């Protein structure tokens, strides 16, 4: 029952996949806890999904940060074309998740 | 650039496919101009989309409200057992979806 | 809780799509209850499957049995050109699926 | 072993799918026989398919010509906004086919 | 013409993936040769593939047998949230592979 | 902007799976500035991609060029059985997509 913190940035956004990316989340079998898209810079989607292990899951599931050497069959393997137009972004620990958790949500927005 | 509203209710939402909604209306064309989860009863997805003719458009991609009468292709087709296990909501109309658009939803959250 | 049966034959099982059949009653809802392959004319997969009306259900998801009529987003619609190479068959009653579950499966087989 | 006439149209082509209309007719059985893609208005990809019935197959396979009343499941359904952009086009009778056949393609080009 | 032997566990089959199981070996270009469930503990789903290479083959469609190292693109990678909760057995070698076909399938069951 | 040149092989056309490639190149944010099938041997389908870093990109779409090493998420991971049986080619470097551009494509045909 960890929790994690993903967002889609503009370009992501601008694409349309964010779709895509909780289709993944979900068919791994993480629970989305909560979720809400924020307007300006450019549109973002911010999510916190709940599950073992679901902080280096997360990260799996995105690929590596640097799309350059993300392979297919993850998020930035199949979508990004670069570092910048990567447009994506999950925490790298537990602890950076609560951070990034109790910054972006009120609690009353996410699910217990 | 009408807008409407689409909400994706407990069960749906327990059965993993606010993914496949919005993939679907994204894959259709439309902007995606807010969205964010509701918690309680069982929590909800409450998006708006904007496009030409989407109040139409989007029924038409939810399929039949009746789900018995619902077919493959749409979203009630492909996922929704029965008419309570449905799980979905669209506007019925333009003027409908004003009320819904402004009741569920902050201007702030909205996208102009 | 009622049950259906449905089967792939001979051409589709050299196509390749009991796959395909099988993911979309999944997603539909329903669940698998019985399922096997058997040897010969052509080899042909058996399944039985189980939900609040599935019987209507199935034929639904299968499409209209003359393909020349069957829509896009059906198992018939998406796949099959002629009516000989339609290769699926679903129970068309309640009491018709009864005949086909206890004709080909042993109840041991079923799952209760 | 009928023939029939796809094209998919600058906008279509903008968003990128013709693969997904490539898709959809292999997974319908139907050879694919030519295919170019066409440069200028805005560029175009031509396509020639062959099968039992393909001409009445790939209109189906497309949807209704007016994407307001295209369902899901056909590229229209899924894919289209509006009539003018639609972007797809199939041959509508056996003998229509063969004026765009022999008009688009050189015969060099088509596979017997 | 090796063949391998492919089971997909309880849970797996609660969640409701011998689709997509079956999906990506058929995709792969693998021959299906023999399929049945069996029921209980948790009712199983038993398979057996036959191709060039097909158990060094299957294992990697599966991916590795430890979920936390199993990368998305993969079974395990795409679906599986823990080593328990992995639920999909593939043999380890064309000898095993015998041992497992064998054991868990009559022969009229196989096609040769 | 680089340009890179893929190209789908007779078994792979057999099969019905430049969809795919297209689709994947697509999803990955190239845009396609030419393609067209061509027939004898056995006939072939040619494709030329434009992006930020596509030759580097498009080969790490396909997957490794020996298909017992291809991981699942890529093409020949996929699709492809053996290195004969691996059915696809995509350039190797900037210099060589160039000489295969200008070999397999008229200018006139390619799109600025």
């Amino acid at each position: 029952s960890e929790r994690t913190f993903i967002a889609v940035k503009p370009d992501g956004v601008q694409r349309g996949l964010a779709g895509e990316v909780i289709c993944r989340f979900e068919r791994k079998g993480y629970k989305l806890v909560a979720l809400k898209m924020l307007q300006p810079s450019g549109p973002i989607v911010c999510m916190v999904w709940e599950g073992k292990n679901v902080v280096k899951g997360g990260r799996m599931l995105l690929g590596a940060t640097n799309p350059a050497d993300s392979h297919p069959g993850t998020i930035r393997g199949d979508f990004a074309v670069d570092m910048g137009r990567n447009v994506c972004h999950g925490s790298d620990s537990v602890e950076s998740a609560e951070r990034e958790i109790a910054f972006w949500f009120k609690a009353d927005e996410l699910a217990c």
